[PDB]
């Protein structure tokens, strides 16, 4: 397959509906060797099973709020892999009130700080910590959403954090590019994941995308997974600093009128 | 003039080269009544003189790192003005290392936090605190830079923060818009201000814009000031959620080849 | 006013609902001297009355399909004005079928040709013909619509032509910029004009913008007019190659969900 | 491979440096069956050899200036293939003067017409003619350049045509999407092809991209080819109406300062 030999670390594989699961499944199909992170000792068994499904026993704890855990992740990974070819950042968080209702009602300094710390900062932070072991042709991928580009109801503080995240893709691409490393994002359409059980204006958004997207259907984690596998692969060696929409074309229309 | 009767609070007027000074001068010319903020007791005399130049004695301290000072600013302003028609956010900061050299070398969690706190969060934070006294036709303006949209050498962490800031313009526009309040940014070209004495890759950027911009010249604080006055005025009542480039058209070209 | 002394030629003033009428009214208020074009001998009396309303008797025929008429327009204007400070291009056309229903059903080579000839080519063609008499600080303005940027139902072939038009703003800005001339567009929201009595999916779009735009209201020709006057004026001397949205912020949201 | 069974028609394969050749080579590797167009009887032998290199004897004449040839192309193809799964539009032309020097000097109505007819109109025209035989999961791909988005010296009239072309990608995506057909573009970086021997400001642009792109290298037809194969494949079933940059990240920076 087109990822034969590539060794890829995936964050954010929480359930079999996680975007990271679709990415994991596609990467495994195309021949990659995988390793996985988790947060909280209670998910250790679950992530261990997922890893074994993908022929892997490489699982490591990493709460990205913690500098020591970020450093320890790569120290641990390095005892198995002398080099890293891929990194999937599929991590996000904002306090409930900061992604519900009116943008200002949910705005506080702490809510802003946490959302940007976990959803934006953590991507280049992982990149920096991984750098000494990145292969020259490594590829780093993060996940964003159209709320970074345009105001979408309820997305609120997460829209700000995703905008910073997309900017980080561009600055990372420049920092790491002379070495040969690529950095991209996928702007994925709505998919019913665990994170989506935050606000269900989600049902409304899901219906709207199905009705108004050019393909008249919502995307799947298989479709996002395949796009992800592509970006992580040498097939995409000409592509960096890109935010690729995998959203049935929804971003490109004015819908609903 | 086209701002007759409008009462406008300006942050960030540090010296007579400040972008806020150009905005202040243009607003005053067009008939606005002005008030000003400052940071640190040592600038109290200087900002007091600027205010008097613009026919004003309304000066208030406000370090935007401090919730109590943000709240106290509007409590103080309210003892003079029962309503606020305009707000100019012309504030930014990142630690020196976070806007010099390689993006990852200057990246730390604290540097990221501070840059986003001061340069991005503070805009909607001031908006929220001002809201109870905003007039229905009020207009809020912030200042951004092309580094939000594309990777520019040295801008680094500030590029991420400005991207979040531009997103905040869109979410603020939605939150405040049903009331009638407008929220916009100007993406200004390089201008030799006190903030510009950070990294002088500035001389290089300044030369490059002069050589490659469509108008073959750098912008002035008078030009940014006039665009600002326009946005704060009822002339711009159809315009909100916009990031307007005032940069001699530089953003629209691929230059230097 | 801020256009005192400026001499501005306006195309496209067809009725008192025309966007050009709002622009004309705003320019006249701010002190400009106006001249006007028309198409077809039957509109000569009507445009003559409009011109007199704005203190002008300067009216000239110009079908932009015709090279000879474009050249003759400026020869005629030059017998009155030795220089031209402003040009408003507020002209568009596509055959009915090319802006109704399915994009491919209405697509023919001739429909494509006509739409691009009249709606896109004519802007830089007028600029080129005007160039020998343009003042160094002249300002050229055209009108576009969000359908250039994103696919909007029914807009179809006009979306392609407006995309080419917006590109022409950028290339014109470079060509004319070293002289000092500025070139911009306003991307206006829907306004019930004569052109809007093409397809009334217009009623639907109008309702959708009112319901979903940040300001929760449609724009007016007064609002587009004032933005236009600003762009044509020295207030906007820092602004070129820009496509400014005057659409109540509608472009910046994902609405309707 | 990931295009096994897919039947793909490629236009624009002129020499072994053509972007279409890289696309052809990648599609063939991934298992596609190919057919090819050519213009002018003198290239019949050359295109016949290329086709045989890719295991094909399916070659057809098609000058896209001619409606009858467009219709005859698909009538001919249909005698071999009852369905079409992919279409690569890798065609462009503007008269020499319209892509050299100053934008207005090279601007004429005929130059504008020809550039838009051949470089923009021809894409949806081929789509419309192919439609009756397109498979439900078909994928249509065109090639664009950054000059559509920003003004690049010399690109001039072709910048306008590529902007219209990118808009056509969005309108085509909507028209064909309910059926299930996808439509995308690749915005490729400079590559030394036969078309590039127009103006050699090309050497300058090539050097500039190598020096300033994040990956510090120019793209290859292999890299554009692989991205193309991806877009034409079911791996990209979630992706439509997209303009994907394959340009070493050059679009995402401000370079050269
Ligand atoms: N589901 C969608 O509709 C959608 C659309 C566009 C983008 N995205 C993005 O895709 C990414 C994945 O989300 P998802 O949809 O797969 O939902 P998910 O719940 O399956 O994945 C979210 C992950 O974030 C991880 N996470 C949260 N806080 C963390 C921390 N402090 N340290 C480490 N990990 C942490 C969680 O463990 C979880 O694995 C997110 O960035 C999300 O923003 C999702
Ligand atoms: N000068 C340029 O080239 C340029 C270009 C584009 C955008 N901008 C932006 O314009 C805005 C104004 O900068 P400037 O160029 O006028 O330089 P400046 O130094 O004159 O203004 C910066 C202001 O930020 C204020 N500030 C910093 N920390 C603060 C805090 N904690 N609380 C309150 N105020 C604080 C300073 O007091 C100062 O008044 C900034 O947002 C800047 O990012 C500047
Ligand atoms: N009305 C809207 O909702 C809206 C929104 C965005 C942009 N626009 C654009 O604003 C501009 C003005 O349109 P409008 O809304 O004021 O409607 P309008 O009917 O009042 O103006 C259209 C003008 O195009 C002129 N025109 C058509 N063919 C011509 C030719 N061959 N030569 C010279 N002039 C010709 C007509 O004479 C008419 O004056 C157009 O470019 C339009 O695309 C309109
Ligand atoms: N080479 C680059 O740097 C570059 C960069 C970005 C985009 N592009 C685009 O990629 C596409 C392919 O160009 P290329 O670089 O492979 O150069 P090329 O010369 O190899 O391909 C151009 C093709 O256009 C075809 N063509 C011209 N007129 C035609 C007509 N009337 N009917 C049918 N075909 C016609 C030619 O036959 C030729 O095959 C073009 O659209 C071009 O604009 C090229
Ligand atoms: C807000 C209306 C539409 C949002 C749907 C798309 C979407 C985007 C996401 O970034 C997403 O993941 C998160 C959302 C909020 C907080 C944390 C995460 C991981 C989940 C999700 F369903
Ligand atoms: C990094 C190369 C080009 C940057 C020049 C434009 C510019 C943009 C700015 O946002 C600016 O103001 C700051 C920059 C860094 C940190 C804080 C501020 C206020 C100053 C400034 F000169
Ligand atoms: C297609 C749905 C929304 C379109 C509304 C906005 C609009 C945009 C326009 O560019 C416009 O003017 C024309 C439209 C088609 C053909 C010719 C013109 C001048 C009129 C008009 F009402
Ligand atoms: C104008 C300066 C940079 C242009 C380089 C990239 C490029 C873009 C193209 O679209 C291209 O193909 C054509 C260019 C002009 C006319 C016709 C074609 C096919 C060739 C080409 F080298």
């Amino acid at each position: 397959g087109f990822l034969d030999g590539k060794r890829i670390l995936l964050t954010g594989l929480l359930s079999n509906r996680s975007i990271a699961y679709g990415i994991a499944k596609a990467c495994k199909r195309e021949g990659a060797e995988l390793a996985f992170t988790y947060v909280g000792d209670r998910f250790k068994d679950r992530i261990t099973e997922f890893a074994a499904e993908f022929g892997s026993e490489l699982v490591f704890p990493c709460d990205v709020a913690d500098d020591a855990q970020i450093d320890a992740l790569f120290a641990s990974l390095k005892t198995h892999w002398d080099s890293l070819d891929g990194l999937v950042h599929s991590i996000g968080f904002a306090p409930r009130e900061a992604i519900a209702g009116d943008f200002l009602d949910g705005l506080t300094r702490e809510n802003f700080r946490i959302a940007h710390d976990i959803s934006a900062y953590s991507f280049p932070a992982l990149a920096k910590a991984a750098l000494p072991m990145l292969s020259d042709d490594a590829s780093l991928l993060t996940l964003s959403y159209l709320g970074a580009e345009r105001a979408i109801p309820n997305y609120n503080t997460m829209g700000l954090a995703k905008a910073a995240l997309e900017a980080s893709v561009r600055y990372l691409a420049v920092s790491l590019g002379a070495k040969g490393v690529r950095v991209n994002a996928i702007s994925a359409g709505p998919i019913k994941t665990l994170a989506a059980s935050g606000i269900k204006s989600f049902g409304k958004i899901l219906d709207f995308v199905e009705s108004n997207s050019p393909l008249k259907r919502n995307v799947t984690i298989e479709q996002v997974g395949n796009a992800g596998a592509f970006l992580l692969s040498d097939l995409a060696s000409g592509v960096t600093a890109e935010v690729m929409h995998v959203d049935s074309g929804f971003n490109a229309v004015v819908g609903g009128m």
